[PDB]
């Protein structure tokens, strides 16, 4: 962390308008006014990622009570494209991570990851994320409609 570029940020009633146009930019599909609403209550569990002092990235997540297990879901965690590659990711999902390991009573850990996307499958298996199955047609409008689960497990 000594003398990074890279530091995250809270998401507040100020900055919910940069959070939503990066997500815009960043991810394929878009998220309902509740999403952002929602973001606003999860605590540390949304940040926005600035790289010198630029916001250029953000991680979203929610707690998730399924399969009798309590999971984190990381709805969605990205950067700007020609930010990437220069430690964004790690910094936003060690975040995460930190947070549940401090919590302790997480089962898992999870996400849905395009088929088509390689660079996001291999970014999560460098963390200990495995593909532990693969839902046909998640997506109902953009292609490939296919997306892999990947889970870690705490
Ligand atoms: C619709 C969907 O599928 S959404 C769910 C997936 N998320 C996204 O698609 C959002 C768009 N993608 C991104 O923002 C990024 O590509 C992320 C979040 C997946 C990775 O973020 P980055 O800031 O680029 O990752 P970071 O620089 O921390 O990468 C760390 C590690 O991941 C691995 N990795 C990351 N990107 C790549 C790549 N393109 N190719 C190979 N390995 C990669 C590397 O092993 C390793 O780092 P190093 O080899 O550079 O030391």
């Amino acid at each position: 962390s000594k003398g990074s570029r890279i530091e995250l940020g809270d998401v507040t009633p100020h900055n919910i308008k940069q959070l939503k146009r990066l997500n815009q930019v960043i991810f394929p599909v878009s998220y309902n006014d509740k999403f952002y609403k929602d973001v606003l209550e999860v605590g540390e569990l949304a940040k926005l990622a600035y790289f010198n002092d630029i916001a250029v990235g953000a991680v979203c997540c929610r707690v998730d009570h399924s399969q009798n297990q309590k999971r984190l879901y990381i709805m969605t965690l990205g950067c700007l494209a020609p930010y990437r590659r220069l430690g964004i990711g790690t910094k936003m999902l060690n975040h995460v991570l930190n947070i549940c390991e401090k919590d302790g009573t997480f089962d898992n850990i999870y996400l849905h990851v395009q088929i088509s996307n390689e660079s996001a499958i291999d970014f999560y298996r460098k963390f200990g994320f495995e593909i532990i199955e693969t839902k046909k047609n998640y997506y109902k409008r953009i292609e490939p409609a296919d997306a892999h689960v990947l889970q870690k497990n705490l």
